[PDB]
DNA sequence: GCATGCATGCGCATGCATGCATGCAGCATGCATGCATGCATGCGCATGCATGC
């Protein structure tokens, strides 16, 4: 504890053009991969992207890696 | 003086601008049904955790 790892993650997420900062249990399930929603404007079925889909061609920053679910860890794998 | 003919008022029918109610119909408004739509309910099922042994 207290060696400034999280500050480094915050900094590296501020320097990258595309980069997302997420914490262990606050981003679980469809908040990582994708979700099914209906588009209000075009009346079509879309897929909403999660953190991993927002950081495509970028850097993803995950904090408290040890606390995540097994399902979330499979996706990272 | 006397005989005559025209203008003026009296008497009689008729038409006609106002005005208003009633029965019938034409006419538009409000109502009943019927349905499309998207949201929220509540309900069993699978997963991840906290507890006991
Ligand atoms: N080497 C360091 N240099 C500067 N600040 C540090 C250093 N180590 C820790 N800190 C400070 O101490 C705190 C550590 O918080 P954090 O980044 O969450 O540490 P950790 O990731 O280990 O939990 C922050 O305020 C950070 O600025
Ligand atoms: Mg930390």
């Amino acid at each position: 504890p207290g060696v400034a790892k999280s500050q480094l993650l915050k900094a590296i997420c501020k320097i990258s053009p595309r980069g997302v900062y997420t914490t262990g249990k606050g981003s679980s399930g469809v908040g990582l991969t994708a979700a099914v929603m209906k588009d209000p404007v075009t009346d079509e079925m879309i897929l909403e992207g999660g953190a991993l889909v927002l950081a495509d061609n970028g850097i993803c920053c995950i904090d408290e890696f040890d606390k995540m679910d097994e399902s979330d860890r499979t996706a990272i794998h």
